[PDB]
C-alpha cells in the first residue's frame, strides 16, 4: 500500500487562543472559574484554533441533540472537502475508490458519515464502508494502518480514510471540571483525508506519497479510565486522567522497540517522526521516553501551536506537513498515536 | 477466509411476546395506546425475546446516561460470552485472534467494546481492533464481509467479529409515536460472535464453517432517511420509514442478480439463504422480489419468532442455525442483510 494523497481541511472561522479564552471566561457559568481557565488555556501551547461555529454562538449550545445535528451536517461538509483535496492530490476521482473508512469521536452519525460522504460524492454504490468510532485520537494512525491491511488483500484497489473531528460541538457536555477545562484549552475543529492505492495500483496511478509497510497496536492492561466519553443527557463528556503522561513515560519506549526490532531498525533509523500532539505534557513525555532531539518533533509542535489538537485529524495534517518538507528519500518514518483504550498505534513508513 | 466458529449469547430472562405486551401496556404513559400496541405486537411474528433487564424495570429506565452505562456493563458481558463460545467451537484461544471487529448500533462505548472485550479475555496487546458504529442492521453481513477482506491479505491469520445489540436499553428515547412503537414490537437483546481464519490456517485448525468467497455492498442513493437514529438528550430515537419495504421490492433483485452473475450463478444455485429478519413484511418483500419458495427463508422466520429482531446479531443467529441444519456439502449460501444507508450487503458462502 502506497499513499497517493494527503489533505486537511479546517473551518473558515479562526480565532487566536486568547480571543477564544477572553470570550470563554465570559460564558454562562465560567466566571467563578476564570483563573484556572486562563492558566490552562495559556500552558496549552495552542496559538489559534478553527471553530465550525462563530465563537459568539457557543454559549447557546447547551442542547446535545442540536449539537449533534449540527455535527452531522458540518462534519460531512468538511469530510467532503478534504477527500476532494486528497483525490486531487492523488490525481484521482471518487468513481475510483473501492473502500472508504471514516473516523470520528465527536459525534454520533446513523447512517455513519461514510454513508453520507459517499452519497455526497457519488461514490460507486458497491463501495466497502468502514465507519470506525470509538477509537479517538489514535484513529489517524489506526486508519492508515486499517487501509494498509485492506490494500494487502486488494492490490489493485483504492482506499480512502476520512477523519472528521468537531471538538467544539461537544460543548453541551463541558463543565468547569479540570479535565473538561483541559480539553477546552487544547481542542479545535478540522478534517483530514488520506488516499492510498495497493501495491499493483501504485505505478499506474503514479502514487506520490509514502509507502505504508507495517503498524503495531499496543493496548494497555486496565487503563480504560485513561481516555473516554462519559455519555449522557449532556452529550459526550471528557474523561481525561493525569495518569496519561506517566503511562507514556513508562511504556512507550518499549512499544517502539518491539515494533522496530521486527524490522531490525533503531530509533536512529527514523528519518521523520509523525506524532500526535496530545498537548504540551504528552509531546514532552513522548520526546523524553524515546529521547528524541528537539527537531524530530518540531512539526508536531508547530501543528499544535497553529491549529490546536484536532483529535484524530491532527496526525494527518502533520503527516501532510512532513510529506511537503520532503524528507530524505527512501528513509523511514514513524507515525505514533494514542487514544481511548488506552492504546498506542505505530505506523511504519518509507518516503520517496 | 473460512469460518471456524459461530455462537450466539443471550440474556438469561426470555419473555413471551404476550407477557411483554400485557406489561408494556401498563408502562408509565402507555395505556392510552394499548390498542395500537397490541396490534403491532401481535402483527410482528415474534413469539418471545430475551431482555437484558427484568421487564418490570423498563419504566424506570428514563435516563440515557443510566441506559448507556447499563449498556456498556452488559454488552461487554454478553460480547465476551458470544466470543469465547465461538472460539471453543473453532477450538481456538483468545490469544490466537490477530484482529477483532466489533459491532453495535445500540450504545456509545468509548473506549470501544472491542477494546473492553480484548481486555476481558486477554487478547494480545497488539490485536488489531476494528470498531464499527452505524451500519446497524447490515452489520452482521457487513462484518463477515470485512473479515474476509482482512483475511485475504493475511492467510495465516485469525479474525473475529463480535456483534452485540441491546435494543431494550434505548427505552429512554421511546415515546408512543408510530415508528417508535413498531420498534417496541420487534427488537430484542443478544450477541453473536464469528471466528474466521484465513486460507492457509484453514488447513491447520481444520476450519469447519463455510468458506467466505465474496461480498457486495449496495448503498441506495438519497435514502439516508429510511432508517437510523435521531440522536439527542433523550438518547437513540429510532427513525424508520414506512417506505423501506417498497425499496426492497423495487431494488433488491437487481442487487442479487448483479452479484451472482459476476459469479456465474443463479437465485437457484443457492444452497441456503441467510437473511436478516427485519420484519415479517421485510422477509415477505425479500422473498417476494427474489421469487423464492416459503422454505427458502424458514430459519429467518423462526429466528424472528424465537428471539425477536436482534439488529446485526440476528443473521449470525440464523447463520449458526443454518450450519446446524448442514446444507448440502460444496453448495453455495448467501448472506443478505439491510440497514441504515440505506444499503444491502451480500455475502457469498460455500458450505462444507
Ligand atoms: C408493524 C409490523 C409489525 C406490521 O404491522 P401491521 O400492523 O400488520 O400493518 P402496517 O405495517 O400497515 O402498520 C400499521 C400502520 O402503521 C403504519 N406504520 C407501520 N410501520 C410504520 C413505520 N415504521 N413508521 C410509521 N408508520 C408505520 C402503517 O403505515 C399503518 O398505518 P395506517 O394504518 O395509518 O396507514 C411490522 O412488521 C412492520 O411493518 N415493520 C417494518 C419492518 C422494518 O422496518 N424493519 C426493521 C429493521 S431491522
Ligand atoms: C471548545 C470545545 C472543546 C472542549 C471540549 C473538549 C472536547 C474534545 C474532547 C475529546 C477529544 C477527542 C479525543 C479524546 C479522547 C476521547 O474522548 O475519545
Ligand atoms: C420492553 C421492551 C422494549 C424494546 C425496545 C423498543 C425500542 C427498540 C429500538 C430498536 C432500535 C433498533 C435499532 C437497530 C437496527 C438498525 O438501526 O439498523
Amino acid at each position: 500500500s502506497v499513499i497517493a494523497g494527503v489533505f486537511g481541511a479546517l473551518p473558515p472561522h479562526r480565532y487566536s487562543q486568547s480571543e477564544i479564552t477572553d470570550s470563554f471566561v465570559e460564558f454562562p457559568g465560567l466566571k467563578e472559574h476564570e483563573e484556572i481557565i486562563r492558566r490552562l488555556h495559556a500552558a496549552a501551547k495552542v496559538n489559534g484554533r478553527h471553530l465550525v461555529l462563530p465563537l459568539q454562538q457557543y454559549p447557546s449550545l447547551t442542547d446535545f441533540g442540536d449539537a449533534n445535528e449540527i455535527f452531522i451536517e458540518k462534519a460531512v461538509d468538511l469530510g467532503v472537502e478534504a477527500l476532494l483535496g486528497a483525490l486531487d492530490d492523488a490525481n484521482l476521482r471518487p468513481s475510483d475508490i473501492d473502500m472508504i473508512a471514516t473516523a470520528t469521536v465527536t459525534g454520533v452519525a446513523v447512517p455513519s458519515l461514510d454513508a453520507r460522504i459517499a452519497g455526497r460524492l457519488g461514490l460507486r454504490p458497491d463501495v466497502r464502508r468502514m465507519p470506525l468510532f470509538g477509537l479517538g485520537s489514535v484513529a489517524g494512525a489506526a486508519g492508515v494502518a486499517r487501509l494498509r491491511d485492506y490494500l494487502r488483500g486488494a492490490p489493485d484497489d483504492v482506499a480512502v480514510l476520512v477523519s472528521v473531528e468537531l471538538c467544539s460541538l461537544t460543548y453541551p457536555a463541558v463543565k468547569p471540571t479540570v479535565s473538561s477545562l483541559v480539553g477546552t484549552a487544547l481542542f479545535g475543529d478540522g478534517a483530514a483525508a488520506v488516499v492510498a492505492v495497493g501495491d499493483r495500483r501504485a505505478e499506474q496511478v503514479r502514487a506520490g506519497g509514502p509507502d505504508i509497510l507495517d503498524s503495531r497496536s499496543s493496548l494497555y492492561p486496565d487503563s480504560l479510565h485513561i481516555m473516554g466519553w462519559d455519555v449522557g443527557s449532556h452529550g459526550l463528556r471528557l474523561r481525561l486522567s493525569p495518569d496519561l503522561t506517566n503511562l507514556i513515560e513508562r511504556y512507550l519506549a518499549n512499544d517502539v522497540t518491539t515494533f522496530l526490532d521486527a524490522h531490525r531498525l533503531t530509533k536512529d533509523d527514523i528519518g521523520a517522526w509523525v506524532s500526535h500532539p496530545g498537548g504540551p505534557k504528552v509531546i514532552d513525555a513522548v520526546a523524553t521516553s524515546l529521547a528524541l532531539p528537539p527537531e524530530a518533533l518540531e512539526l508536531t509542535w508547530r501543528s499544535l501551536g497553529e491549529i490546536g489538537n484536532l483529535s484524530s485529524a491532527s496526525i494527518l495534517h502533520i503527516l501532510r506537513d512532513t510529506i511537503e518538507k520532503r524528507p530524505p528519500s527512501g528513509s523511514a518514518g514513524l507515525m505514533l498515536a494514542m487514544g481511548p483504550g488506552f492504546c498506542t498505534e505505530l505506523v511504519l513508513l518509507r518516503w520517496r
